[PDB]
Order: structure tokens, then C-alpha cells, then sequence
């Protein structure tokens, strides 16, 4: 009623989209993982939840690649961060990044419940303050595996330009929401909330740039909004 | 042309899909790529060619798990193929099979100028015989890290019957086509040619027995015409 994309979806229906949800991924779905999810569907921003079928696929990555140390930049009720604190090993570790963590406290107790928190280390700060310091205490045994972007969205590329020296090398860098619901295919798009307009251009300039960045390879996926996973190179 | 879905797409709009090939795809494909999908574009099944930012996706998971031997049933001119040698290290290895080496001979000049095919151990014959005879010759050290499954559609629940076997454990099966141009969604879909309502059928039973299966942990990929990897848990 205020933000124009909120009903869009990249897929071409409805309801392939709920057949891969309702085939694929609910089945797969832990249950604090669902108990989560339900009550974030009640919340006013819960256009800004992570998919399920999203979160699998994160859950596949991060096993395939074995990580073992992530962070987690933009967290709102937890959904993409208990998906990564279930998949990773009983030792792993997570820095998490939220301005607010009002939204956070709305997932914990699922986190607690999946026996989980102990694999989290939560920070309410701005998440380029955070990363900045990060960079001056860094040492280079310590650098993270996995990083998944999904936060204020006219800063990806601040971010980026810190995320390539804080992930190792062969380590993933993963953007969330890189189509913004399809806006980001034509130059000029109508009627957008400022701010959505703001991160059309933003999404547009980081997908030309990150095409061209030769310090990552990258792969955008046609999931969920658009996921594109960058793999560092040096 | 005789089947019926060829031209559908997934996605919302010709235009995403142009945008995410043109902006993200495209400019890191790799020169032998662009040729091998030239030519191929061209030949009268270019239907069934894996298309660009699904070949990225494939490269990035390769390199992610850090795939070193491989398996790849359909091969076509080999898009997939080349996409899988050229992610390996230089002492990679993968057998590929396919029924129709004429197909491959079609591509195998670019895989050539590549400098890769000596990692390709062709098998022209179908998948199934060689996965049995492959069962009853591999060692346990001679396990595959990764297989691309995108050949006979009816024959996908057999094939994987032998590759839960023949990967190692933490291994990934990658199966092509799973959404089938989107007509999975629905019970019944009209206007299909006979044997496309066949596969559509199978990759049916087949999304449902893989989200079921406890061999494997799975997540569909709403990519290309839709993948669906599996994780070998034991
Ligand atoms: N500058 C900033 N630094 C850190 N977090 C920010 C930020 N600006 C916005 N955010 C947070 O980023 C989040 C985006 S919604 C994130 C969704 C979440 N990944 C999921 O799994 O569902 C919001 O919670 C918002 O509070
Ligand atoms: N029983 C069988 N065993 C092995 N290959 C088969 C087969 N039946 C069909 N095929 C082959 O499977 C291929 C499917 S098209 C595969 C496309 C390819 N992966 C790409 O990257 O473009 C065809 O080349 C066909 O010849
Ligand atoms: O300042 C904004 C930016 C965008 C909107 C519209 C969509 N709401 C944000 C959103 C949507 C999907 C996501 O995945 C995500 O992280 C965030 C509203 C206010
Ligand atoms: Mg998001
Ligand atoms: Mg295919």
C-alpha cells in the first residue's frame, strides 16, 4: 500500500512457485525453521523474508563448500540465519549484523529451541561500521568462509569493497535480492516508492560492476529475487 | 518442431531472462562457450541446450566444493561439459556418456581449442550399462565428488538409483529440467506432445521420491528450466 514491487515474483506463476515450495522445500523444511517463518509471515515486513526454497539452497551451498565461519549481514527475524547456524557443523561460528534487533528477538526463540544460538554472535550495529573494524583486527587464518548480503540495499557496494578482503579466497560472497522483482531489467521502470527506485539503480550499477570485479567469479541465480554468488579469486 | 514447450520460459518475461544473460552471463562466458553455443544454437535440438546462466550456476558449485572427478550423462554438444572441464583443475577427470557421439563431435573443436579435453574420458553408449558396469568396478577410493544428470528424462529415477552409489558421501547429483518448462505445477497439462507429457510425469514422481529420499539432502533451483541438487548423506 506504500512499496509498489511487493506482490512481484520473478517466476512466471504463482503457482510454480508454490508447487517448488510445497513439493521441494516445506518437506525440507526444519521446524523451527517453519515455526519462524509463520510468525514473520504476520509481520509487517515480511515481504523482506527470505524464501524457503532460498533458504535451501543456502543450506546446500554452505555444505557443499564446507564453511565453517560466516557472517550474516542484514538479519530481520533470523530465517537465512538459523538456515545457516542448522546447516553448518556443531562448531561453527557466525557473526550476525542487524540495525535492529527487535527483529531478531522475534526469531530466537526458534534459534534456541533448534539448539542453535550457540553458534551466534549477534551485533546491533550499522553493518559498515562493523566491517571496518573487522578489517583492521583481521588476521589472515581467521578470514570467514561465507558471507551473505541482505541488508540496506543502496550500500551493496560498500559492502563488497570489504567483503572481498574479509572472506578467504575460494571463499563465497552471496547478494541477496540482485533482480529486485524483475525491475532492475529495463532502465527506466514506473512508479516505485523512492526508495525502491533507489535500489533498482543500486542493483543495476552492482550487477554491471560485479560482472566486471576480476578479484571475484560470480554466478547470478534466478532465485528467489535473485541471489548472485560471487567466489573470490584473490 | 514438434514438441510443444520448447519456447516456454520460467521466469516472468523474455526481458528478465535477456537482462540476466546480457548483464551476468554473457560477459564471463568463456570464448570457447560462446562458439560451442553458437554453432549449437543453430542445430535442430538447440532446445535442449543448458543455457548460459545455469552453466555459470554449474561452474560455481563445482568450484565451491572443489570437485576434482566427475560424471556427466547427456552431453549434447557439450555446453555443460566444457563448463565442467574448464571449472576442474588441470588434473581433473570426467567421464561423459551419451548415446550420440555425433552430437559431441559438434562441440568437441571448442573443447579442443579449450585445452581440456584431455580431462574427458567419452562413452558413447547409454548411461545406464555404464553405471552398472561403473558399480561393479569403483572402489571406494575412485568415488565421483559431482554428476550432472540431463539425458533420458524417463530414466532420471534410475540413473539415480546407480549415482547415489557411485558418489562419494558429501558428493552432489545435479538433475536437469526438474520444473519441465513449468508444466510440473499442475496434475494435468494440455497440448503436449505424448513423450512430453511422459517426462513431465516423471519429473512429477521425481521431485516427489527426492524430497522424500533420506540418501540425499536436496534443493530445487529455479534456474534454466530448473535443477535440483542432491547431497549424498550416506
Ligand atoms: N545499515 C544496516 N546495517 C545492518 N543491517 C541493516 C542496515 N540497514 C538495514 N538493515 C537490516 O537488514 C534487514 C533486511 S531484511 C533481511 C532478511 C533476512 N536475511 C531473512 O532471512 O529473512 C532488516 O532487518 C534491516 O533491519
Ligand atoms: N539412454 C541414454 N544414455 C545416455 N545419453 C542419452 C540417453 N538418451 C538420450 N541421451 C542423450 O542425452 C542428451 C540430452 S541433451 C543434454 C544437453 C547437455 N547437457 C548440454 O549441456 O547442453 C542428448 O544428447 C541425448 O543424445
Ligand atoms: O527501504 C525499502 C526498500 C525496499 C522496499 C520494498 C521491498 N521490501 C524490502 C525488501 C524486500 C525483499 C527483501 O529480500 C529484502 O531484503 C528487503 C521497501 C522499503
Ligand atoms: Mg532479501
Ligand atoms: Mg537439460
Amino acid at each position: 500500500d506504500d512499496y509498489s514491487l511487493v506482490h512481484k515474483n520473478i517466476l512466471h506463476s504463482e503457482d510454480l512457485l508454490k508447487y517448488i515450495l510445497e513439493t521441494s522445500a516445506y518437506p525440507r523444511e526444519h521446524e523451527q525453521l517453519k515455526g519462524l517463518r509463520e510468525v514473520t509471515e504476520k509481520h509487517e515486513w515480511s515481504t523482506a523474508l527470505v524464501p524457503a526454497d532460498e533458504g535451501l539452497f543456502l543450506s546446500m551451498l554452505l555444505k557443499l563448500m564446507n564453511a565453517k565461519r560466516t557472517i550474516e549481514i542484514g538479519v530481520y527475524t533470523g530465517y537465512s540465519l538459523l538456515t545457516t547456524a542448522l546447516a553448518l557443523p556443531e562448531d561453527g561460528k557466525i557473526t550476525a549484523i542487524d540495525v535492529n534487533k527487535s527483529y531478531y528477538e522475534i526469531g530466537l526463540p526458534f534459534i534456541q529451541k533448534a539448539g542453535v544460538e550457540h553458534k551466534i554472535n549477534f551485533i546491533e550495529s550499522e553493518a559498515l561500521p562493523v566491517l571496518d573494524q573487522m578489517l583492521e583486527e583481521m588476521k589472515e587464518e581467521d578470514l570467514y568462509d561465507y558471507a551473505f548480503v541482505d541488508a540496506d540495499k543502496s550500500n551493496y557496494a560498500n559492502y563488497h569493497e570489504r567483503l572481498v578482503k574479509l572472506v578467504r579466497i575460494g571463499g563465497a560472497i552471496l547478494y541477496d535480492n540482485t533482480l529486485w522483482f524483475g525491475s532492475v531489467a529495463y532502465p527506466e521502470y514506473p512508479g516505485l516508492h523512492p526508495e525502491e527506485e533507489v535500489a533498482r539503480l543500486s542493483f543495476r550499477n552492482l550487477n554491471t560492476f560485479l560482472a566486471a570485479d576480476p578479484r571475484v567469479e560470480i554466478s547470478q541465480v534466478s532465485i528467489g529475487d535473485g541471489v548472485t554468488i560471487c567466489r573470490r579469486l584473490y
